[PDB]
């Protein structure tokens, strides 16, 4: 049920070129976050 709203492009305009990044947070938890940087990964502290 996770997958109903997973499958989207961003509708605005004009934006700038959009790259999948995974974030950790302090959990062990990641998400995928759609960021300008495209470096394969990011992890907070």
């Amino acid at each position: 049920d996770c997958n109903r709203a997973l499958l989207t492009r961003l509708h605005r305009q004009t934006y700038a070129r959009l790259y999948p990044v995974l974030l950790v947070k302090q959990d062990g938890s990641t998400i995928h976050i759609r960021y300008r940087e495209p470096r394969r990964m990011l992890t907070m502290p």
